[PDB]
């Protein structure tokens, strides 16, 4: 539903729970994974987790949420990785370079840690409109 993210650190996708939670996972777990990309234009997406209905949502530890507000730290700066890989910035602290990266053991790990160089941050969006 809408878009999918896969993370090209090893083979996992990105992870949506109800109860607020993000994380990673080694499955094509579209189940709960259900995104949408919505731009406020220069490049920063609110994602609205289609599924829950939730705004992936950046922490000022790197922590994504589940969120019921759009707000500065949703907006998740499409910063593809001049590769074919596509990355979300975390808009408000995009000059400490906080980016969007997936830790080994199915994890949301970002804060001060996720920046280019790092297939931790190598990211593929594989989105599937079949709204």
């Amino acid at each position: 539903a809408a878009a999918l993210l896969y993370c090209s650190n090893g083979g996992h996708f990105l992870r949506i729970l109800p109860d607020g939670t993000v994380d990673g996972t080694r499955d094509r777990s579209d189940q709960h994974i259900q995104l949408q990309l919505s731009a406020e234009s220069v490049g920063e997406v609110y994602i609205k987790s289609t599924e829950t209905g939730q705004y992936l949502a950046m922490d000022t530890d790197g922590l994504l949420y589940g969120s019921q507000t759009p707000n500065e730290e949703c907006l998740f700066l499409e910063r593809l990785e001049e590769n074919h890989y596509n990355t979300y910035i975390s808009k408000k602290h995009a000059e400490k370079n906080w980016f969007v990266g997936l830790k080994k053991n199915g994890s949301c790990k970002r804060g001060p840690r996720t920046h280019y160089g790092q297939k931790a941050i190598l990211f593929l969006p594989l989105p599937v409109s079949s709204d």
